[PDB]
């Protein structure tokens, strides 16, 4: 598979889940009708927009890690699939909820080759490949802040910090499109218990990288060797090469 | 003036708003042009909104408190104006900014009869009258949760807390309907600057305590006394009646 394959899957995937959440009300949205492979509930959008998208993912040699219903496939193109990130939001009619893909030669994201995220409220699209990263068709870059005092989206702010603003919108997937597109000045899920989940932050992780980012674990460990499993878990440190190294310092 | 009129006119101008921010450029939305009565520099896309909602309100008996043109006016009905609020986010293309009106007989919240917010980015129009609170026509009511560990909506966290979710989307107005419908379980302002001026939460306040919810100051103390002038300045605490003094304790 090539990230041209990738991008029309992608692409074809956005289209039916952006119809089946669309055509949802609120009222049944919001319904738990199981329980997700992951541990937490499958909502009854989770489970329409996995559907979706699974129908037209398992047609390809891929082995599928997706939120709700795990590890799905033998191909040896790994995919990191968030079928729904923000839930939450989407559930509320709050529009900031996306689709997430990322796409990988091995099961480790240092060979990932395509990221998709994909706002399924407003219909921006988010992707990255060897040509750089884009936003509905354009390219886009991270911000060259240099001082702490910035725009930072931050899980969760746990003492006072020096940031000019601080944001939590509550897709993980998206936010690190804002970051990459330079909306804001860094990404950071600093939680204790590692709470982000493979398919909520690979696709996120390598748009925000093309874009220029630098994207660490928490303490500046490369986020190469993670792995598209169900167990594995994510703090992010993400911001431009000069106001990375002082975040660092700063949550040490 | 009556609640009907203040329906029509607010609506009146959340049409030109929308038209108005629509049709600017990013490029072109986040220019600084200026410096706000408020004493923070005024936006294109301030500039825009503020002179097209002026426009029709200036026609009006009224005083208005906006944020970029100061206090304007000499009518009896007081009206607190932010004419874009979440401008940041709007100079990202993040969907979650509002106009926001709050219409007063007098130049204290406590004479408030009529609220308005209106997304400008998907058109969810919220608003409070006499018969109650309304989004986008259908009646809303706040949630009835009961344990600390809920959905809150807080500006900004300092310390470890026990809430299931914590979100800041960047416009206290938008924010402030989002608890009136249930989306949320509270709304915290406990920023010890004092941060929040009357337009940013007027509409909000009032639209929340239409809707069910208990709405005070940091202590707990009425909101009623606040002034429709440049200088005021606010805390929140926001939930159903159960969860609310179950906040007050937890924020000491
Ligand atoms: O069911 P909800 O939508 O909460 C959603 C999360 O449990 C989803 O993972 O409603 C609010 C409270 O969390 C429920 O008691
Ligand atoms: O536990 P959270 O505070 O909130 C969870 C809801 O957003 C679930 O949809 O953060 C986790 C997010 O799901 C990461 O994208
Ligand atoms: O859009 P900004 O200019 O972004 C901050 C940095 O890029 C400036 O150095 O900040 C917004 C205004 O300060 C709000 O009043
Ligand atoms: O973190 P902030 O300083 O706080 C904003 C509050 O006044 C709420 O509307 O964000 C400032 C931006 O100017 C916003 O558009
Ligand atoms: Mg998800
Ligand atoms: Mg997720
Ligand atoms: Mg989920
Ligand atoms: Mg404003
Ligand atoms: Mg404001
Ligand atoms: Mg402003």
């Amino acid at each position: 598979m090539d990230e041209r394959d990738a991008l029309r899957i992608s692409r074809e995937i956005a289209g039916e889940v952006r119809k089946a959440i669309a055509s949802m009300p609120l009222r049944e949205r919001v319904k738990d009708v199981g329980m997700g492979k992951d541990g937490t509930p499958t909502k009854a959008a989770d489970r329409v927009a996995e559907d979706a998208a699974l129908e037209i993912l398992r047609k390809e040699r891929v082995t599928v890690v997706t939120e709700e219903s795990g590890v799905l496939g033998e191909g040896d193109v790994f995919v990191a699939l968030d079928p729904l990130d923000g839930t939450f939001n989407a559930t509320r009619g709050i529009p900031v909820y996306s689709v997430s893909l990322c796409f990988s030669y091995s099961d480790k994201l240092k060979d990932a080759f395509f990221g998709y995220v994909y706002n399924l409220a407003t219909g921006d699209e988010y992707y990255a490949d060897s040509s750089g990263a884009y936003r509905n068709g354009e390219r886009i870059e991270v911000s060259d802040a240099e001082e702490l005092y910035c725009n930072a989206i931050i899980y969760y702010p746990d003492r006072k910090f020096p940031f000019k603003r601080m944001r939590i919108f509550g897709s993980a997937a998206t936010e690190l499109c804002f970051f990459a597109d330079g909306s804001f000045d860094c990404f950071l899920d600093i939680r204790p218990g590692k709470m982000l989940r493979i398919y909520d932050a690979a696709a996120g992780v390598f748009i925000a990288e093309k874009a220029g980012g630098k994207v660490t674990e928490l303490d500046g460990e490369s986020l190469g060797n993670k792995k598209f499993d169900m167990q594995e878990r994510l703090n992010i440190v993400a911001a431009n090469e000069k106001l990375h190294p002082k975040l660092l310092e700063l949550i040490k």
